């Protein structure tokens, strides 16, 4: 039509542009420096086409809030109403139950590395 599509260089995902050295080395300098906070990867689903990217990739959370809380607060960033599609993995796994302090859920599902790796998406399928 009259759009010039740029197709662009190839989205690279945060494992694929740092070693696993050098996130686990990343992890154990944050945690002794903020040990109230827990070190998050936050990134949109690959093939994902109807959310908006994050400017960060890497997050502090506080350890005291639950995952609706940073459901939430990922949404506002995002400048997303209530109302759009949305779904948040953990470690791959279907978003747990709400409730749970993100305490909790880091030291069930941090990566070997060290980081707790979230993924959002419009559709629960990946």
């Amino acid at each position: 039509d009259e759009w010039e599509v740029i197709g662009g260089p190839s989205e690279k995902t945060f494992k694929q542009r740092r070693t696993f050295e050098q996130r686990v080395e990343d992890v154990r300098l944050i945690r002794e420096q903020h040990p109230t906070k827990i070190p998050v990867i936050i990134e949109r689903y690959k093939g994902e086409k109807q959310l908006p990217v994050l400017d960060k990739t890497k997050f502090l959370v506080p350890d005291h809030v639950n995952m609706s809380e940073l459901i939430k607060i990922i949404r506002r960033r995002l400048q997303l109403n209530a109302n759009q599609a949305f779904f948040l993995l953990v470690n791959g796994h279907s978003m747990v139950s709400v409730s749970t302090p993100i305490s909790e859920v880091y030291e069930s599902e941090k990566d070997e590395d060290g980081f707790l790796y979230m993924v959002y998406a419009s559709q629960e399928t990946f």
